[PDB]
Protein backbone atom coordinates (compact mmCIF):
# COMPACT_ATOMS: atom_id res chain seq x y z
CA UNK A 1 0.00 0.00 0.00
CA UNK A 2 0.90 3.72 -0.31
CA UNK A 3 2.10 5.86 2.64
CA UNK A 4 -1.04 7.60 4.02
CA UNK A 5 -2.18 10.72 5.89
CA UNK A 6 -5.42 13.23 6.29
CA UNK A 7 -6.65 15.02 4.13
CA UNK A 8 -7.29 18.11 6.55
CA UNK A 9 -6.86 18.57 10.34
CA UNK A 10 -9.19 16.85 12.66
CA UNK A 11 -9.61 17.36 16.37
CA UNK A 12 -10.93 14.76 18.97
CA UNK A 13 -11.38 15.98 23.13
CA UNK A 14 -12.49 14.61 26.30
CA UNK A 15 -11.04 13.17 29.31
CA UNK A 16 -8.39 10.73 29.66
CA UNK A 17 -9.31 7.71 31.35
CA UNK A 18 -6.12 7.86 33.56
CA UNK A 19 -5.23 11.66 34.74
CA UNK A 20 -9.11 12.50 34.68
CA UNK A 21 -7.92 15.83 33.14
CA UNK A 22 -9.66 17.11 30.67
CA UNK A 23 -7.27 16.94 27.02
CA UNK A 24 -7.65 17.92 23.72
CA UNK A 25 -6.29 16.27 20.46
CA UNK A 26 -6.02 17.74 16.96
CA UNK A 27 -4.36 15.60 14.19
CA UNK A 28 -2.31 17.34 11.51
CA UNK A 29 -1.46 16.00 8.21
CA UNK A 30 2.10 15.78 7.38
CA UNK A 31 4.22 15.11 3.97
CA UNK A 32 5.10 11.73 2.75
CA UNK A 33 7.97 9.91 4.82
CA UNK A 34 7.64 11.99 8.21
CA UNK A 35 5.89 9.32 10.37
CA UNK A 36 3.87 9.26 13.35
CA UNK A 37 4.81 11.12 15.74
CA UNK A 38 2.75 13.33 18.78
CA UNK A 39 3.14 17.04 19.52
CA UNK A 40 3.55 18.57 23.14
CA UNK A 41 4.38 21.69 24.54
CA UNK A 42 6.40 22.19 21.25
CA UNK A 43 8.22 18.87 21.70
CA UNK A 44 7.85 16.20 19.04
CA UNK A 45 7.30 12.73 20.26
CA UNK A 46 8.09 9.74 18.06
CA UNK A 47 5.57 7.15 18.13
CA UNK A 48 8.48 4.83 18.66
CA UNK A 49 9.40 2.23 21.76
CA UNK A 50 12.29 4.61 21.95
CA UNK A 51 9.91 6.76 23.85
CA UNK A 52 8.05 4.40 26.04
CA UNK A 53 8.19 5.47 29.70
CA UNK A 54 5.41 3.51 31.15
CA UNK A 55 3.30 0.42 30.31
CA UNK A 56 1.22 0.03 33.59
CA UNK A 57 -2.32 -0.25 32.33
CA UNK A 58 -1.32 2.21 29.16
CA UNK A 59 1.13 3.15 26.95
CA UNK A 60 2.90 6.39 27.60
CA UNK A 61 5.33 8.54 26.05
CA UNK A 62 7.56 11.02 26.82
CA UNK A 63 11.19 13.05 25.38
CA UNK A 64 12.58 16.25 27.42
CA UNK A 65 10.22 16.53 30.19
CA UNK A 66 6.79 16.29 28.09
CA UNK A 67 4.76 12.91 28.59
CA UNK A 68 1.62 11.82 26.71
CA UNK A 69 -0.51 8.52 28.47
CA UNK A 70 -2.54 6.77 27.13
CA UNK A 71 -1.64 6.48 23.13
CA UNK A 72 -2.26 2.84 22.23
CA UNK A 73 -5.67 3.24 20.78
CA UNK A 74 -5.49 6.40 18.85
CA UNK A 75 -2.36 4.55 17.68
CA UNK A 76 -3.81 1.01 17.19
CA UNK A 77 -6.43 2.92 14.77
CA UNK A 78 -3.86 4.42 12.62
CA UNK A 79 -2.31 1.52 12.65
CA UNK A 80 -5.31 -0.20 11.67
CA UNK A 81 -6.21 2.43 8.79
CA UNK A 82 -2.46 2.15 7.78
CA UNK A 83 -2.06 6.09 8.18
CA UNK A 84 1.77 6.84 8.35
CA UNK A 85 2.24 10.36 8.30
CA UNK A 86 0.60 12.17 10.72
CA UNK A 87 1.48 14.68 13.65
CA UNK A 88 -1.07 13.86 16.78
CA UNK A 89 -1.33 17.65 18.94
CA UNK A 90 -2.06 16.73 22.01
CA UNK A 91 -3.22 19.87 25.00
CA UNK A 92 -2.83 17.65 28.08
CA UNK A 93 -0.96 14.67 29.28
CA UNK A 94 -2.90 11.76 27.60
CA UNK A 95 -5.19 10.98 24.90
CA UNK A 96 -8.91 11.21 25.76
CA UNK A 97 -10.58 8.29 26.16
CA UNK A 98 -13.64 9.01 24.43
CA UNK A 99 -15.88 5.84 24.47
CA UNK A 100 -13.29 3.76 25.54
CA UNK A 101 -12.65 1.84 22.23
CA UNK A 102 -10.92 3.15 18.96
CA UNK A 103 -14.69 3.74 17.40
CA UNK A 104 -14.83 7.33 17.42
CA UNK A 105 -11.24 7.48 15.87
CA UNK A 106 -12.01 4.99 13.23
CA UNK A 107 -14.96 6.54 11.74
CA UNK A 108 -13.74 10.41 11.43
CA UNK A 109 -10.26 9.40 10.51
CA UNK A 110 -11.74 6.51 7.95
CA UNK A 111 -13.04 9.67 6.09
CA UNK A 112 -10.20 12.09 5.86
CA UNK A 113 -7.72 9.34 4.14
CA UNK A 114 -5.67 10.68 1.99
CA UNK A 115 -2.98 8.41 -0.14
CA UNK A 116 -0.04 9.56 -1.23
CA UNK A 117 2.66 8.52 -4.05
CA UNK A 118 4.92 6.75 -1.50
CA UNK A 119 4.77 2.70 -1.23
CA UNK A 120 5.00 2.20 2.39
CA UNK A 121 8.12 0.11 3.69
CA UNK A 122 6.27 -2.06 5.94
CA UNK A 123 8.05 -3.64 9.50
CA UNK A 124 8.33 -7.26 8.27
CA UNK A 125 9.22 -10.29 10.88
CA UNK A 126 11.65 -12.44 9.61
CA UNK A 127 11.71 -15.33 11.94
CA UNK A 128 10.12 -16.80 14.78
CA UNK A 129 10.46 -15.52 18.49
CA UNK A 130 9.07 -15.34 21.78
CA UNK A 131 8.09 -13.12 25.04
CA UNK A 132 7.33 -14.33 28.27
CA UNK A 133 7.00 -12.65 31.71
CA UNK A 134 5.75 -15.44 34.56
CA UNK A 135 2.89 -17.03 32.83
CA UNK A 136 2.00 -14.55 30.21
CA UNK A 137 3.56 -15.31 26.59
CA UNK A 138 3.43 -13.75 23.17
CA UNK A 139 4.72 -15.49 19.80
CA UNK A 140 5.75 -13.96 16.50
CA UNK A 141 6.59 -15.41 13.39
CA UNK A 142 6.58 -14.12 9.58
CA UNK A 143 3.65 -13.53 7.61
CA UNK A 144 2.23 -12.13 4.00
CA UNK A 145 0.01 -10.09 6.28
CA UNK A 146 -1.08 -8.71 9.74
CA UNK A 147 -2.72 -11.55 12.16
CA UNK A 148 -2.85 -11.60 15.60
CA UNK A 149 -4.76 -13.34 18.40
CA UNK A 150 -5.28 -13.57 21.58
CA UNK A 151 -6.06 -16.02 24.12
CA UNK A 152 -7.22 -15.20 27.88
CA UNK A 153 -7.73 -16.90 31.04
CA UNK A 154 -10.03 -15.25 32.78
CA UNK A 155 -10.55 -15.51 36.48
CA UNK A 156 -14.11 -14.75 36.20
CA UNK A 157 -17.54 -16.32 34.36
CA UNK A 158 -15.29 -15.24 30.97
CA UNK A 159 -13.18 -18.17 31.42
CA UNK A 160 -10.58 -19.21 28.31
CA UNK A 161 -11.52 -17.26 25.47
CA UNK A 162 -9.74 -15.91 21.99
CA UNK A 163 -10.07 -13.75 19.33
CA UNK A 164 -7.92 -13.24 16.05
CA UNK A 165 -7.70 -10.24 14.07
CA UNK A 166 -6.92 -10.53 10.04
CA UNK A 167 -6.50 -7.86 7.41
CA UNK A 168 -9.84 -6.78 6.79
CA UNK A 169 -11.44 -7.18 9.92
CA UNK A 170 -10.90 -4.14 11.18
CA UNK A 171 -14.35 -3.12 12.21
CA UNK A 172 -14.55 -6.17 14.34
CA UNK A 173 -12.29 -5.19 16.85
CA UNK A 174 -12.24 -0.48 16.55
CA UNK A 175 -15.51 -1.07 18.61
CA UNK A 176 -14.35 -2.97 21.61
CA UNK A 177 -13.97 -1.34 24.71
CA UNK A 178 -11.51 -1.05 27.58
CA UNK A 179 -12.41 -3.40 30.45
CA UNK A 180 -11.25 -3.77 34.06
CA UNK A 181 -13.00 -6.38 36.74
CA UNK A 182 -14.13 -4.97 40.18
CA UNK A 183 -11.05 -6.53 41.93
CA UNK A 184 -9.19 -4.62 39.51
CA UNK A 185 -10.63 -0.82 40.80
CA UNK A 186 -9.70 -0.17 44.10
CA UNK A 187 -6.24 -1.13 43.28
CA UNK A 188 -6.07 1.04 40.01
CA UNK A 189 -7.54 4.39 41.89
CA UNK A 190 -4.55 3.74 44.70
CA UNK A 191 -2.01 3.80 42.49
CA UNK A 192 -2.84 7.05 41.13
CA UNK A 193 -5.00 5.84 38.04
CA UNK A 194 -8.37 5.66 36.18
CA UNK A 195 -9.17 9.31 37.68
CA UNK A 196 -11.32 9.40 34.46
CA UNK A 197 -13.01 6.11 34.57
CA UNK A 198 -16.67 5.44 34.74
CA UNK A 199 -19.28 2.98 33.55
CA UNK A 200 -19.86 5.57 30.45
CA UNK A 201 -15.92 5.04 29.47
CA UNK A 202 -14.57 1.63 31.05
CA UNK A 203 -16.63 -1.80 31.05
CA UNK A 204 -16.71 -3.13 34.59
CA UNK A 205 -16.87 -7.05 35.11
CA UNK A 206 -17.56 -8.92 38.52
CA UNK A 207 -16.31 -12.08 39.27
CA UNK A 208 -19.46 -12.96 37.19
CA UNK A 209 -21.41 -10.20 36.30
CA UNK A 210 -21.52 -7.36 34.16
CA UNK A 211 -21.83 -3.68 36.19
CA UNK A 212 -22.75 -1.65 32.83
CA UNK A 213 -25.79 -1.66 32.33
CA UNK A 214 -25.38 -1.69 28.56
CA UNK A 215 -23.95 -5.45 29.11
CA UNK A 216 -21.39 -6.46 26.66
CA UNK A 217 -21.24 -5.28 23.09
CA UNK A 218 -19.57 -8.52 22.00
CA UNK A 219 -19.59 -12.19 24.07
CA UNK A 220 -15.58 -11.87 23.85
CA UNK A 221 -15.66 -7.90 24.00
CA UNK A 222 -12.60 -7.83 26.03
CA UNK A 223 -10.17 -10.13 24.63
CA UNK A 224 -10.88 -8.04 21.64
CA UNK A 225 -9.66 -4.77 23.32
CA UNK A 226 -6.49 -6.69 23.84
CA UNK A 227 -6.38 -7.72 20.53
CA UNK A 228 -6.73 -3.52 19.43
CA UNK A 229 -4.33 -2.64 22.40
CA UNK A 230 -1.73 -5.28 20.90
CA UNK A 231 -1.95 -3.89 17.30
CA UNK A 232 -1.69 -0.08 18.27
CA UNK A 233 1.36 -1.02 20.78
CA UNK A 234 2.87 -2.62 17.64
CA UNK A 235 3.11 0.11 15.75
CA UNK A 236 5.50 1.53 18.06
CA UNK A 237 8.08 -0.11 15.40
CA UNK A 238 7.78 2.84 13.44
CA UNK A 239 5.72 1.27 10.53
CA UNK A 240 2.48 -0.81 9.30
CA UNK A 241 3.40 -4.11 10.45
CA UNK A 242 3.47 -7.46 8.59
CA UNK A 243 3.52 -10.80 11.04
CA UNK A 244 1.78 -13.16 12.43
CA UNK A 245 1.08 -12.94 16.45
CA UNK A 246 0.19 -15.09 19.08
CA UNK A 247 -0.59 -13.46 22.59
CA UNK A 248 -1.61 -15.64 25.70
CA UNK A 249 -2.80 -13.29 28.69
CA UNK A 250 -0.54 -10.45 27.45
CA UNK A 251 -0.39 -7.14 28.35
CA UNK A 252 1.36 -3.63 26.95
CA UNK A 253 3.96 -4.22 29.47
CA UNK A 254 5.21 -7.46 27.60
CA UNK A 255 3.72 -6.16 24.02
CA UNK A 256 6.63 -3.54 24.81
CA UNK A 257 9.14 -6.13 25.76
CA UNK A 258 8.53 -8.00 22.35
CA UNK A 259 8.57 -4.90 20.77
CA UNK A 260 11.89 -3.75 22.26
CA UNK A 261 13.35 -7.09 21.84
CA UNK A 262 11.97 -7.37 18.47
CA UNK A 263 13.74 -4.61 16.81
CA UNK A 264 17.04 -5.20 18.83
CA UNK A 265 17.23 -7.59 15.93
CA UNK A 266 18.21 -4.20 13.48
CA UNK A 267 15.13 -5.87 11.96
CA UNK B 1 -37.44 26.49 70.31
CA UNK B 2 -39.03 29.47 67.72
CA UNK B 3 -40.06 28.80 63.69
CA UNK B 4 -36.58 29.44 61.67
CA UNK B 5 -36.31 30.31 58.30
CA UNK B 6 -33.53 31.43 56.15
CA UNK B 7 -32.26 35.13 55.68
CA UNK B 8 -32.21 35.39 52.53
CA UNK B 9 -32.63 33.08 48.99
CA UNK B 10 -29.80 30.33 48.88
CA UNK B 11 -29.43 27.65 45.29
CA UNK B 12 -27.32 25.07 45.24
CA UNK B 13 -26.76 22.75 42.04
CA UNK B 14 -25.69 19.73 40.59
CA UNK B 15 -26.30 15.94 39.03
CA UNK B 16 -28.85 14.13 40.81
CA UNK B 17 -27.70 10.74 41.58
CA UNK B 18 -30.47 8.60 40.04
CA UNK B 19 -31.56 10.94 37.01
CA UNK B 20 -28.12 11.58 36.24
CA UNK B 21 -29.85 14.73 34.97
CA UNK B 22 -28.59 18.20 36.06
CA UNK B 23 -31.14 20.48 38.83
CA UNK B 24 -30.87 23.66 40.70
CA UNK B 25 -31.73 24.07 43.65
CA UNK B 26 -33.27 28.09 45.45
CA UNK B 27 -34.38 28.35 49.14
CA UNK B 28 -36.67 30.32 49.42
CA UNK B 29 -37.65 32.57 52.72
CA UNK B 30 -41.52 32.00 53.85
CA UNK B 31 -43.47 33.85 56.25
CA UNK B 32 -44.35 32.22 59.85
CA UNK B 33 -46.70 29.08 59.84
CA UNK B 34 -45.80 28.76 56.33
CA UNK B 35 -44.12 25.23 56.62
CA UNK B 36 -41.92 23.02 54.02
CA UNK B 37 -42.71 22.93 50.88
CA UNK B 38 -40.90 22.32 47.66
CA UNK B 39 -41.82 24.60 44.47
CA UNK B 40 -42.10 22.93 41.16
CA UNK B 41 -43.32 23.69 37.60
CA UNK B 42 -45.66 26.34 39.74
CA UNK B 43 -46.88 23.54 41.71
CA UNK B 44 -46.51 23.39 45.25
CA UNK B 45 -45.43 19.87 46.91
CA UNK B 46 -46.01 19.99 50.54
CA UNK B 47 -42.82 18.02 52.64
CA UNK B 48 -45.68 15.76 54.10
CA UNK B 49 -45.83 12.45 53.70
CA UNK B 50 -49.25 12.30 51.92
CA UNK B 51 -46.88 13.44 48.60
CA UNK B 52 -44.67 10.01 48.46
CA UNK B 53 -44.68 8.49 45.65
CA UNK B 54 -41.73 6.29 45.77
CA UNK B 55 -39.68 5.00 48.88
CA UNK B 56 -37.37 2.92 46.68
CA UNK B 57 -33.36 3.98 46.76
CA UNK B 58 -34.63 7.65 47.98
CA UNK B 59 -38.04 9.05 48.97
CA UNK B 60 -39.64 11.16 46.27
CA UNK B 61 -42.70 13.67 46.41
CA UNK B 62 -45.16 14.15 44.01
CA UNK B 63 -48.43 16.36 43.04
CA UNK B 64 -50.59 17.15 40.27
CA UNK B 65 -48.11 15.64 37.37
CA UNK B 66 -44.65 16.74 39.20
CA UNK B 67 -42.31 15.05 40.82
CA UNK B 68 -39.25 15.53 42.88
CA UNK B 69 -36.55 12.52 43.22
CA UNK B 70 -34.06 12.83 46.98
CA UNK B 71 -35.47 14.85 49.20
CA UNK B 72 -34.22 12.83 52.22
CA UNK B 73 -31.10 14.72 52.76
CA UNK B 74 -32.23 18.49 51.89
CA UNK B 75 -35.09 17.62 54.58
CA UNK B 76 -33.09 16.21 56.72
CA UNK B 77 -30.61 18.97 57.58
CA UNK B 78 -33.63 21.51 57.40
CA UNK B 79 -34.67 19.42 60.05
CA UNK B 80 -31.83 19.33 62.02
CA UNK B 81 -31.55 22.73 62.12
CA UNK B 82 -35.04 22.98 62.81
CA UNK B 83 -35.70 25.49 59.83
CA UNK B 84 -39.74 25.04 59.56
CA UNK B 85 -40.61 27.58 57.09
CA UNK B 86 -39.45 27.76 53.52
CA UNK B 87 -39.66 27.08 49.74
CA UNK B 88 -37.30 24.81 47.85
CA UNK B 89 -37.65 25.60 44.39
CA UNK B 90 -36.25 23.02 41.94
CA UNK B 91 -35.37 23.19 38.39
CA UNK B 92 -35.45 19.43 37.59
CA UNK B 93 -37.16 16.30 38.67
CA UNK B 94 -34.33 15.65 41.67
CA UNK B 95 -32.42 17.13 44.54
CA UNK B 96 -29.09 17.28 43.71
CA UNK B 97 -26.60 14.68 45.50
CA UNK B 98 -23.81 17.02 45.70
CA UNK B 99 -21.15 15.11 47.59
CA UNK B 100 -23.53 12.37 49.42
CA UNK B 101 -24.25 13.99 52.50
CA UNK B 102 -26.16 17.11 53.79
CA UNK B 103 -22.98 18.98 54.35
CA UNK B 104 -22.80 21.81 51.69
CA UNK B 105 -26.73 22.15 52.39
CA UNK B 106 -25.93 22.08 56.47
CA UNK B 107 -22.88 24.15 56.26
CA UNK B 108 -24.74 27.14 54.11
CA UNK B 109 -28.25 27.29 55.80
CA UNK B 110 -26.67 27.35 59.54
CA UNK B 111 -25.32 30.66 58.53
CA UNK B 112 -28.48 32.26 57.11
CA UNK B 113 -31.01 30.67 59.76
CA UNK B 114 -33.57 34.15 60.75
CA UNK B 115 -35.41 33.76 63.97
CA UNK B 116 -39.21 34.13 64.00
CA UNK B 117 -41.90 35.27 66.70
CA UNK B 118 -44.20 31.60 66.63
CA UNK B 119 -42.96 28.85 69.04
CA UNK B 120 -42.78 25.72 67.09
CA UNK B 121 -45.74 23.22 67.23
CA UNK B 122 -43.46 20.01 67.60
CA UNK B 123 -44.66 16.93 66.55
CA UNK B 124 -44.54 14.83 69.76
CA UNK B 125 -44.43 10.82 69.62
CA UNK B 126 -47.67 10.20 72.37
CA UNK B 127 -46.78 6.30 72.59
CA UNK B 128 -45.02 3.33 72.13
CA UNK B 129 -45.10 1.72 68.05
CA UNK B 130 -43.97 -0.71 66.17
CA UNK B 131 -43.66 -1.42 62.61
CA UNK B 132 -41.75 -4.40 60.37
CA UNK B 133 -41.37 -5.92 57.21
CA UNK B 134 -39.27 -9.13 56.99
CA UNK B 135 -36.41 -8.37 59.25
CA UNK B 136 -36.42 -4.92 58.90
CA UNK B 137 -38.04 -3.12 62.35
CA UNK B 138 -38.61 0.03 63.41
CA UNK B 139 -39.63 0.84 66.75
CA UNK B 140 -40.73 4.51 68.12
CA UNK B 141 -41.41 5.30 71.48
CA UNK B 142 -42.21 8.83 73.00
CA UNK B 143 -39.02 11.24 74.33
CA UNK B 144 -38.12 14.59 75.65
CA UNK B 145 -36.01 15.23 73.07
CA UNK B 146 -35.00 14.01 69.35
CA UNK B 147 -33.21 10.85 69.42
CA UNK B 148 -32.81 8.20 66.70
CA UNK B 149 -30.29 4.76 66.45
CA UNK B 150 -29.97 2.89 63.70
CA UNK B 151 -28.59 -0.99 63.79
CA UNK B 152 -27.13 -2.07 60.95
CA UNK B 153 -26.27 -6.23 60.02
CA UNK B 154 -23.90 -5.76 57.05
CA UNK B 155 -23.00 -8.76 55.51
CA UNK B 156 -19.99 -7.42 54.06
CA UNK B 157 -16.91 -6.57 56.39
CA UNK B 158 -18.70 -3.57 57.97
CA UNK B 159 -20.27 -6.16 60.17
CA UNK B 160 -23.24 -5.48 63.16
CA UNK B 161 -22.57 -1.96 63.80
CA UNK B 162 -25.20 0.55 65.10
CA UNK B 163 -24.83 4.48 66.00
CA UNK B 164 -27.47 7.09 67.47
CA UNK B 165 -27.99 10.83 67.49
CA UNK B 166 -28.94 12.83 70.03
CA UNK B 167 -29.57 16.42 69.67
CA UNK B 168 -26.75 18.47 69.82
CA UNK B 169 -24.76 16.17 67.77
CA UNK B 170 -26.12 17.36 64.07
CA UNK B 171 -22.25 18.10 63.01
CA UNK B 172 -21.44 13.90 63.33
CA UNK B 173 -23.88 12.93 60.82
CA UNK B 174 -24.16 15.87 58.28
CA UNK B 175 -21.11 14.30 56.86
CA UNK B 176 -21.99 10.90 56.12
CA UNK B 177 -22.50 10.37 52.63
CA UNK B 178 -24.69 7.96 50.86
CA UNK B 179 -23.42 4.63 50.23
CA UNK B 180 -23.85 0.81 48.20
CA UNK B 181 -22.29 -2.26 47.81
CA UNK B 182 -21.12 -3.43 44.58
CA UNK B 183 -23.80 -6.41 45.03
CA UNK B 184 -26.35 -4.43 42.93
CA UNK B 185 -24.38 -1.64 41.47
CA UNK B 186 -25.72 -3.98 38.15
CA UNK B 187 -29.67 -4.20 39.66
CA UNK B 188 -29.69 -0.27 40.50
CA UNK B 189 -28.44 0.98 37.07
CA UNK B 190 -30.83 -2.02 35.43
CA UNK B 191 -34.51 -0.74 37.59
CA UNK B 192 -33.41 2.20 35.87
CA UNK B 193 -31.49 4.38 38.63
CA UNK B 194 -28.21 6.14 40.05
CA UNK B 195 -28.10 7.60 36.64
CA UNK B 196 -25.98 9.70 38.59
CA UNK B 197 -23.74 7.96 40.89
CA UNK B 198 -19.98 7.90 40.67
CA UNK B 199 -17.30 8.15 43.79
CA UNK B 200 -17.22 11.45 43.79
CA UNK B 201 -21.07 11.38 44.80
CA UNK B 202 -21.25 7.55 46.59
CA UNK B 203 -19.37 5.43 48.65
CA UNK B 204 -18.95 2.12 47.54
CA UNK B 205 -18.67 -0.83 49.42
CA UNK B 206 -16.66 -3.89 48.65
CA UNK B 207 -17.86 -7.29 49.74
CA UNK B 208 -14.49 -6.60 52.01
CA UNK B 209 -12.96 -3.60 50.62
CA UNK B 210 -13.88 0.30 50.07
CA UNK B 211 -13.60 0.92 46.35
CA UNK B 212 -13.48 4.48 46.95
CA UNK B 213 -10.06 5.91 47.37
CA UNK B 214 -10.36 8.63 50.04
CA UNK B 215 -11.95 5.75 52.34
CA UNK B 216 -14.44 5.53 54.99
CA UNK B 217 -14.55 9.38 56.68
CA UNK B 218 -15.88 7.45 60.09
CA UNK B 219 -15.66 3.41 60.65
CA UNK B 220 -19.72 3.34 60.44
CA UNK B 221 -20.39 5.82 57.75
CA UNK B 222 -23.06 3.78 56.36
CA UNK B 223 -24.76 3.40 59.55
CA UNK B 224 -24.55 7.22 60.39
CA UNK B 225 -25.98 7.83 56.71
CA UNK B 226 -29.13 5.54 57.32
CA UNK B 227 -30.00 7.83 60.47
CA UNK B 228 -29.54 11.03 58.44
CA UNK B 229 -32.12 9.27 56.06
CA UNK B 230 -34.22 8.53 59.04
CA UNK B 231 -34.44 12.29 60.21
CA UNK B 232 -34.77 14.03 57.38
CA UNK B 233 -37.90 11.67 56.51
CA UNK B 234 -39.45 11.87 59.90
CA UNK B 235 -39.74 15.47 58.53
CA UNK B 236 -42.53 14.35 56.27
CA UNK B 237 -44.87 14.30 59.56
CA UNK B 238 -45.13 18.32 58.32
CA UNK B 239 -43.09 19.71 61.48
CA UNK B 240 -40.08 19.13 63.80
CA UNK B 241 -40.46 15.84 65.71
CA UNK B 242 -39.82 14.67 69.18
CA UNK B 243 -39.19 11.14 69.92
CA UNK B 244 -37.03 7.70 70.56
CA UNK B 245 -36.43 5.44 67.51
CA UNK B 246 -34.84 2.30 67.55
CA UNK B 247 -34.20 1.42 63.29
CA UNK B 248 -32.71 -2.14 62.47
CA UNK B 249 -32.10 -2.35 58.93
CA UNK B 250 -34.17 -0.16 58.06
CA UNK B 251 -34.98 1.74 54.48
CA UNK B 252 -36.75 4.68 53.63
CA UNK B 253 -39.99 2.18 52.47
CA UNK B 254 -40.12 1.39 55.93
CA UNK B 255 -39.40 4.70 57.61
CA UNK B 256 -42.61 6.51 55.18
CA UNK B 257 -44.41 3.30 56.64
CA UNK B 258 -43.97 4.18 60.25
CA UNK B 259 -44.24 7.94 59.68
CA UNK B 260 -47.73 7.01 58.21
CA UNK B 261 -49.02 4.85 60.50
CA UNK B 262 -47.67 6.44 62.98
CA UNK B 263 -49.09 10.28 61.56
CA UNK B 264 -52.71 7.94 61.13
CA UNK B 265 -53.13 7.91 64.97
CA UNK B 266 -54.01 11.44 64.48
CA UNK B 267 -50.93 12.53 66.72
C1 LIG C 1 -18.90 5.09 37.34
C2 LIG C 1 -18.11 3.99 37.77
C3 LIG C 1 -16.63 3.62 37.73
C4 LIG C 1 -15.28 2.76 37.81
C5 LIG C 1 -14.11 3.28 36.97
C6 LIG C 1 -13.21 2.16 36.45
C7 LIG C 1 -11.74 2.38 36.81
C8 LIG C 1 -10.81 2.60 35.59
C9 LIG C 1 -9.84 1.42 35.35
C10 LIG C 1 -8.82 1.62 34.21
C11 LIG C 1 -8.70 0.39 33.30
C12 LIG C 1 -7.30 -0.29 33.34
C13 LIG C 1 -7.01 -1.31 32.21
C14 LIG C 1 -6.22 -0.66 31.01
C15 LIG C 1 -6.65 -1.03 29.53
C16 LIG C 1 -6.45 0.05 28.36
O1 LIG C 1 -5.27 0.29 27.87
O2 LIG C 1 -7.50 0.64 27.91
C1 LIG D 1 -18.55 0.22 40.01
C2 LIG D 1 -19.67 0.92 40.51
C3 LIG D 1 -20.18 2.35 40.44
C4 LIG D 1 -20.58 3.83 40.85
C5 LIG D 1 -22.06 4.16 40.72
C6 LIG D 1 -22.84 4.02 42.03
C7 LIG D 1 -24.26 3.55 41.78
C8 LIG D 1 -25.34 4.51 42.31
C9 LIG D 1 -25.99 4.00 43.61
C10 LIG D 1 -27.14 4.84 44.16
C11 LIG D 1 -27.20 4.79 45.68
C12 LIG D 1 -28.58 4.35 46.24
C13 LIG D 1 -28.69 4.18 47.79
C14 LIG D 1 -28.62 5.54 48.58
C15 LIG D 1 -29.97 6.19 49.09
C16 LIG D 1 -29.92 7.65 49.73
O1 LIG D 1 -28.91 8.44 49.54
O2 LIG D 1 -30.92 7.99 50.45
Amino acid sequence: GLEKTVKEKLSFEGVGIHTGEYSKLIIHPEKEGTGIRFFKNGVYIPARHEFVVHTNHSTDLGFKGQRIKTVEHILSVLHLLEITNVTIEVIGNEIPILDGSGWEFYEAIRKNILNQNREIDYFVVEEPIIVEDEGRLIKAEPSDTLEVTYEGEFKNFLGRQKFTFVEGNEEEIVLARTFAFDWEIEHIKKVGLGKGGSLKNTLVLGKDKVYNPEGLRYENEPVRHKVFDLIGDLYLLGSPVKGKFYSFRGGHSLNVKLVKELAKKQK
